[PDB]
């Protein structure tokens, strides 16, 4: 029960990551956002 995505799946610059709102979305959300190589939801 630690997995969060933040610390585990990496991103761009900042924007939009399909990457990291496949994550989110895929642990129980919508998506989420990128910030500075980091992964946060929405």
């Amino acid at each position: 029960d630690r997995d969060s995505c933040v610390d585990k799946s990496r991103c761009a610059k900042y924007g939009y990551y399909q990457e990291c709102q496949d994550c989110c979305k895929n642990a129980g959300h919508n998506g989420g956002t990128c910030m500075f190589f980091k992964c946060k939801c929405a």
